[PDB]
């Protein structure tokens, strides 16, 4: 009987699936795209239409002439946005303040504005790369990240209040019989969810002949999964009752990345399938001679791709492959938001210059 | 009883400890804080300085009139500076020379000097970024790294020579009974090193019916902890001797993070407590029929916080902490100094522009 | 004989081993240097070398005279690769255009070639810098990385198609018992590459008395290894079958410094020598009652730097130290690209300013 499955037999495949399961109902921080930079951007916007002649401040569509021009259609919203924010109390007052240019003769004011010239055509791209940033990483979130991650744990697409349901965690609820239920990758694809791996891999069936405590001999199993699974949430409550997993905060790509592959690296390819849990004989049954597993039903090596479409391993995949970009993203915006305030400095000083 | 404590039982538990326990007495490079950029900004103070009216040298507390005025409250260290590195023998001569300034026109030196105002003006914020980057990150040292780590797996505050002693691996000594001494997270928390839980998870106990070779079958238990860990010095270094595990270098927070996560998807509740290492009954008294564990008294899943404020836990966060923080502004300077040595060559090619 | 070498015994140090075996003929991304600020810097060469004067242009070895200047060497590669990309059709032209300088006064043509002095200056460091990182990161290949992965997994120093072979597997092929196989780190150390550790910790010797199944119960060892691992091909291939792990992708630093670090945190010294997988006596011969190991002969804590120089892992680690500097020059490369874009984009903006 060393060869069935006995407790602790599937205990160190559960600390894995625990890692993967303290990933429900997360609360975490993603990295910040600093976008201060685009304030500092519409900064200078304003300085320079405070500057401009009576006759372009007039135009504030773009007018009919301009409708067409490049250039006047991309900075129409641009334009837009600072004549609007110069229209409120003392703003264009406090604008020139900070360039130095409180009052300044008329010379001056068309001198410095001219100057503003390679400043403005040096922050565009900058500004437009932070701006393009902002839009690609905006559904890295906390709350998108719960939502897939609750999706890849218990099959429900929701931020939080996830909890074991055998209705979503196991593919259009549990099968006929349990060796069906724990079956992924295949035609009849059911154990689709981190949960449902766990009750798969560590449920104890009723009407003996079980291998309760396979997850491990902390587990108070004070009932069983039924028959077939009829029961398993009961059950499932007592595994999970003893894990205490908590990933790392803020949640990066790599930990994500990390467990998937330590999972990767747990299944066994026998017979044509792979399997995770303890497997003898027959299938992933819940029985102690047949086994208490995960039947990835065809996958061998050079399918392997397909382990990665399950469906809870994509939704965690997906968030790392989000993350990945975010982290770096965040990274890049640091330094356009720096450039940008700097920008905005350099133009308050020009008159400085000018003046001497 | 495989349901007691036998040789191997602990095997797994025992190596997330040995990584854990390599962090004592490290030696580690931490991220660099590339601060080239504060010499370059420095070089350009000095050429402006240089290119100054005799009245502006002669100022070198701002003088009278000034001493209030926020611009001369700033700038005045920062003057200063490049006043007393320009009396330098040959030093002036030398900055005139890199900016093709030598000789230079009495015209030409202050339409250069005018020509400095808006780079100097952009240079500012990258600079004073920079500086508080250096300032923010000062205490993240190897030093002080080695320090927290070695208070984290020994209980001692101090760079190097950290050794096992049960005077500082539990708080306060040991207590009366190997079960008191062998929790942490609860009122009398004795376990709050990382050296303590391996004593707690892997101790030979005197006087029969131990649990030697929990963690593992290589090691060599030449004596024993004695009777409630009263000698437990000799017994630890059988079991450390058994351990060869060394962390990446230079140390990063991710695996510093990931070393936590392992640990905390290891600890199984029951009974209203945690347990690391084997438990069967009554507590972790080092007995095979009892447990040979720490017990992380009333901690739960809903309290596993308490787990994070636990002294070793704490300080290895800590360290993580100043890492992550280190790493992305290491990355941030790198390119801020770039930026300034940069903008010290355009300084130095004012002059060329002015000329033509 | 619990102590002996039995059914999953070494099934642990089995999965971190498939995790290293995985990194055989690998086809992975690398991080990308952005070297588009190369073509922009490029253009912005071109332009001032369109503005300049018959004389200038009729240079394109620097000329008699300024063979021995030193920014006349270090300009001459750059300025004749500009004047070939402007004598191809319409590109002086486009050049012009993009400026704002089509049919341009001389006067207007020589203002904004001036103002490009400070512009171009401030850009040389930035190019500099990125030419410099280009060249530096040059051999972090998806190749070169696959060859030195198969190096350590197989001793077959090529990009794709490598196999088993005890050729290449053991230094200098199998020994005369798998005692001395399956000994490393000392002075005719055998057991070189990942697949000879796989070898040596999951064989199954013929001969009776074997330790099959050591690495899990799920191999189907068909044949066995022969006598003193004579025929290790054909065991090793139903052992590696079982083995279903996927690096994440791309390949990262941390990813590979942590499987460097999980196997060092797995080897246990005993009588002056380190083991990875279970050792009773005797030494690594594949017998039940002896072991089923690799015998790193003579390695210590102490000496531990060792470990770090058998082939496997310092093939890994070279490749960690290549990706660990590529992935930082990477994210630089992204900044540096931008801002000599927005460089190129101000030089265009030039004109404007000085017709008004
Ligand atoms: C900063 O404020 C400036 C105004 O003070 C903005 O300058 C305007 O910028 C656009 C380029 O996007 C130029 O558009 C060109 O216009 C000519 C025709 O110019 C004539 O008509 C306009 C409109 O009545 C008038 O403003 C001019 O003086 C001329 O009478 C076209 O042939 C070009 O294809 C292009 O459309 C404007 O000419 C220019 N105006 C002035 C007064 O400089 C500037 O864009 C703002 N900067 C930024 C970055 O937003
Ligand atoms: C580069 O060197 C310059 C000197 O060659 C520095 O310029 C000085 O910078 C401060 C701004 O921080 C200006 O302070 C203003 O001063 C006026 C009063 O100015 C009169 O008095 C000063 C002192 O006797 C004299 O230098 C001026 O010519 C005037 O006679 C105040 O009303 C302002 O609030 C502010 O305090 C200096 O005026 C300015 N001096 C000159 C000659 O330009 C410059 O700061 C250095 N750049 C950097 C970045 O450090
Ligand atoms: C942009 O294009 C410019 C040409 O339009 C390039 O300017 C040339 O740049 C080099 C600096 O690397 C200067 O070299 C200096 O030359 C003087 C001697 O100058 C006299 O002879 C040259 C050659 O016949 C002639 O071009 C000048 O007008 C003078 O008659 C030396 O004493 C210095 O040590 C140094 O060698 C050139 O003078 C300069 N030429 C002009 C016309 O400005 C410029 O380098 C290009 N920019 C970049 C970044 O590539
Ligand atoms: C588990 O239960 C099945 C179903 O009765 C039985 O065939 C096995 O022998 C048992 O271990
Ligand atoms: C461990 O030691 C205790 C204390 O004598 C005993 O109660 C247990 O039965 C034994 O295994
Ligand atoms: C493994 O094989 C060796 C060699 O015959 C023997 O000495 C051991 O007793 C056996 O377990």
């Amino acid at each position: 009987a060393a060869d069935d499955v006995n407790p602790d037999d599937n205990k160190e495949d559960f600390a894995v699936l625990c890692a993967l399961a303290a990933l429900a109902n997360l609360q975490t921080t993603v990295p910040s795209i600093d976008t201060s930079g685009l304030a500092a951007y519409d900064n200078l916007q304003q300085l320079n239409l405070s500057l401009s002649s009576k006759e372009w401040k007039s135009l504030f569509q773009p007018p009919e002439g301009f409708q067409s021009d490049p250039t006047w259609r991309k900075q129409w919203p641009i334009w837009v946005t600072a004549a609007a924010a110069l229209k409120a109390e003392n703003k264009e007052a406090a604008v020139l303040a900070r360039a130095g240019l409180t009052n300044a003769p008329e010379e001056l004011r068309n001198r410095a504005r001219l100057a503003l010239i390679p400043l403005l055509a040096q922050a565009e791209q900058i500004r437009d790369r932070l701006s393009e940033i902002q839009k690609q990483n905006e559904d890295t979130t906390p709350t998108a990240i719960a939502k897939a991650l609750n999706k890849a744990v218990y099959g429900q697409d929701k931020e939080t209040g996830a909890v074991y349901n055998s209705a979503d965690c196991f593919s259009g609820n549990v099968a006929d019989s349990t060796q069906n239920s724990c079956k992924a990758g295949n035609q009849a694809s059911k154990a689709t969810t981190v949960a449902a791996t766990i009750v798969c891999v560590c449920h104890k069936k009723n009407g003996g002949n079980d291998a309760a405590n396979a997850c491990g001999r902390l587990i108070n199993h004070q009932s069983d999964a039924g028959a077939n699974l009829a029961t398993a949430s009961s059950d499932f409550g007592d595994i999970i009752a003893t894990c205490a997993a908590r990933p790392p905060k803020p949640l990066t790509a790599a930990y994500l990345d990390s467990a998937l592959a330590a999972v990767s690296a747990r299944i066994r390819f026998k017979n044509g399938n792979g399997y995770l849990g303890k497997f003898k004989a027959t299938g992933c049954t819940g029985s102690a001679s047949e086994g208490l597993c995960v039947e990835y039903t065809a996958l061998t090596a050079a399918t392997m791709q397909n382990f990665y479409k399950i469906p809870w391993v994509k939704e965690i995949s997906n968030v790392a492959e989000a993350l990945k970009r975010t982290e770096k993203d965040a990274a890049e915006s640091t330094l356009l938001s720096t450039w940008l305030k700097a920008s905005e400095n350099q133009g308050n000083s020009v008159a400085q210059k000018l003046i001497k």
